[PDB]
């Protein structure tokens, strides 16, 4: 879909002690722009950045009722604070809430997550594992790039979900807003399985134009999560996307 | 419906040689809380802020089939640079661009309009003037305390028009987001008819609650448009609703 190479970017990754991949996709003109080629098409288990199809299908199938629908915590302590505390699905994707997201899946069941993620045709489609944490430690696979074409599909509410669902889920997706840009995204570190890696997909929306993104990078220990973002913005400010 | 008048918010109008009013309401508590309580009842004209009823009509009706729509411009060059361009329904609203939401009236129609106003139960319902500008000359009048009921009642998909258009129009309104708050909200400028006012609508939305916000204020020359926010801003700052 005609891709261009750009190494410069690598400054960014060095500078921070870093290895990874940065996707651009400019939709406008349909193309797009990577610092690894290579990279960009290696599959890796999505993480949280699962939440985004695992919301789609609870929303769709009506697991979930609507966005202010609360999830109370089952009173277990768990290891990050704003995990121990009642939900609903804006303050469940911004805080990356994995055990509201593993009892979505629970109820969802195995039959209808493997219909939904081959109608997306998302990754590998391969939900072999546990139900509640394929996506953590199981066989799903997705690359760069594929995060890009399913966030596409999403950005142009054309998944085999109602449009209600993808409006609600692009909602939750929010993170910055400003006069310059909005950016739609949602983060994921995945540890159980090596390599151990960061990502942040999504989107960044102008006036005139979408730029979708996709970006992992190694994350030995999780001191560098911030790099996930701090790097990201980097390249989108040196090609003169955002300010 | 229990209301709190804290006159500590005048320094911020003060401070800045400007009258006004704001007023909060916290959705939670039910609660309001204001500067002014004769000024908070006080009807204007909507101005710009009519884009918010005005948007959701024309979804409603199909005037406007999605927020991508493109609506070309008419060739007239207009002293706002930013209105002289094709806008959708989303650079409409964060532009303000008037003729653009003129034409939507007229497609709407008076006896539709009326109708729907009725419906949403807007200020004083009236729509006396021309059907293109009646919400900047004509006999439309609403109140920071009327603003605030009709924002709740967008904010709880209670408006008569469909759960769609109410989202649309609410994406719409996105103004800003960070890590700590999102601000939903329209701008308007009332300077057909005297007094010429400055106005400021929108909620604030936290993890756990939503902060509804109404204010105008006196605007003789537009050299103090920034202060509609930048006065609601020290507000919400000194009332510890936002960092
Ligand atoms: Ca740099
Ligand atoms: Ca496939
Ligand atoms: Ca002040
Ligand atoms: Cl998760
Ligand atoms: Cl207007
Ligand atoms: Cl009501
Ligand atoms: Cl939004």
């Amino acid at each position: 879909k005609e891709w261009q190479e750009n190494k410069s970017w690598n400054a960014h990754f060095t500078e921070h002690k870093s290895q990874g991949v940065v996707v651009l996709w400019n939709e406008n003109k349909q193309q797009g722009f990577t610092n690894n080629l290579k990279r960009a098409n290696q599959a890796f288990l999505p993480a949280s950045t699962f939440k985004i199809p695992n919301s789609l299908i609870a929303l769709d199938l009506g697991v979930v009722k609507d966005e202010h629908q609360v999830f109370k915590w089952d009173g277990q302590t768990r290891d990050i604070a704003t995990w121990n505390r009642d939900h609903n699905l804006i303050t469940a994707m911004k805080y990356s809430v994995v055990p509201v997201y593993q009892e979505f899946a629970r109820q969802i069941g195995e039959a209808r997550m493997s219909k939904m993620l081959h109608a997306f045709d998302y990754g590998n489609e391969d939900i072999s594992g546990n139900v509640d944490s394929f996506w953590l430690d199981g066989g799903i696979r997705i690359s760069a790039t594929e995060q890009i074409s399913f966030l596409r599909k999403l950005y142009h509410n054309k998944l085999h979900v109602s449009e209600r669902s993808q409006r609600i889920v692009k909602q939750a997706m929010l993170t910055e807003a400003n006069g310059d840009y909005i950016i739609r995204a949602k983060t994921g570190y995945s540890t159980r399985i090596e390599p151990k890696i960061g990502w942040w997909v999504g989107w960044v929306e102008l006036d005139d134009n979408v730029w979708f993104f996709a970006m992992n990078m190694d994350m030995p220990t999780s001191d560098g999560l911030g790099l996930r973002q701090a790097i990201t913005k980097e390249v989108l400010k040196q090609e003169k996307i955002i300010p």
